[PDB]
């Protein structure tokens, strides 16, 4: 049922999408050891998860202060809003997986080194998603179908994330955060055109969706870093992603609060993984 739009705009999910659907996917709870110690991370499974079929991935951060368990915990439920999404077709079924940038050595800043090397292989290789295999060359053929987002310093982890993994990830969504990599905003937006660049990829194999809310702090560093990214010839601005590659969504009203912020996923979710997907859709 899902089309394109050019332009989309922010719509909260109805208020029954805050409650629990009889359709529920499964969380899992996982503890995997990895450069930055032994640490947990929740696995959302759709209604209906069969390993012998393939599933899109969405990695998605928390911001600072929170954990693992914030995501799917009853200030936030997203669980609810993935489970009636689903249900009602709006969005295709996936595997959610929530990590965390604490522990050990981690930062939202340097997450990134553990999620290609520890967390990737620890879920992939015990859940059903497009790679064939966890070596980094499965990885990375199957990135189309893997995505990742945050909120807030979860926001930051993404763009950190985008510039020194676009070989195995193809879809983000930062949520509330800039990132800090620079001085300007066009040394922002620069550092991304070149790790663009060195990755080799066309405008049409990557895609960043961005989000804020119109009275959301970070609104203030994030405005300046779109603007120096839409000058780029790296990105097509529309968040229509069969004709372009990037779109900020601006929230009117909204402020820095997972009570709003979970709404932009569930915007900006069903925009994700139809590029190069492998069932025949239309949208
Ligand atoms: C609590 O505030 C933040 O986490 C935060 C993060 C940002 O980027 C990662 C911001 O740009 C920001 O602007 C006020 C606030």
């Amino acid at each position: 049922s899902f089309k394109y739009e050019s332009a989309v705009q922010y719509r909260p999910a109805p208020d029954s999408y805050l409650n629990p659907c009889p359709q529920a996917g499964r969380i899992v709870k996982e503890t995997y050891t990895g450069i930055n110690g032994t640490k947990s991370l929740n696995v959302y499974l759709p209604y209906g998860y069969d390993p012998n079929k393939k599933y899109n991935i969405f990695y998605l951060m928390h911001g600072g202060g929170e954990n693992e368990n914030t995501i799917f915990s009853n200030d936030v439920k997203l669980q609810n809003i993935l489970d009636h999404a689903i249900m009602n077709g709006e969005l295709e079924p996936l595997i959610v997986v929530t990590p965390t940038f604490n522990g050990g050595n981690c930062t939202a800043q340097n997450f990134y080194q553990e999620f290609r090397q520890n967390v990737i292989p620890f879920v992939e290789s015990k859940y059903s998603t497009y790679a064939e295999s966890t070596t980094p060359q499965g990885i990375a053929a199957s990135r189309m179908h893997r995505g990742f987002g945050g909120f807030a310093m979860g926001g930051l982890t993404t763009w950190y994330v985008m510039v020194n993994c676009l070989d195995y990830v193809a879809y983000f969504m930062p949520l509330s955060g800039d990132y800090w990599y620079g001085n300007s905003p066009q040394d922002k937006a620069n550092s991304i055109a070149e790790a663009i660049n060195r990755s080799g990829l066309s405008k049409r194999e990557y895609f960043v969706f961005a989000a804020t809310g119109s009275e959301d702090i970070a609104y203030a560093n994030m405005n300046p870093q779109i603007e120096a990214m839409k000058a780029l010839p790296h990105f097509d601005y529309t968040s229509d992603f069969s004709k372009g590659n990037f779109y900020f969504l601006v929230a009117p009203g909204a402020t820095h609060w997972w009570g709003y912020v979970r709404h932009y996923i569930y915007d900006a979710l069903p925009y994700f993984f139809h590029e190069l997907e492998h069932h025949h859709h239309h949208h």
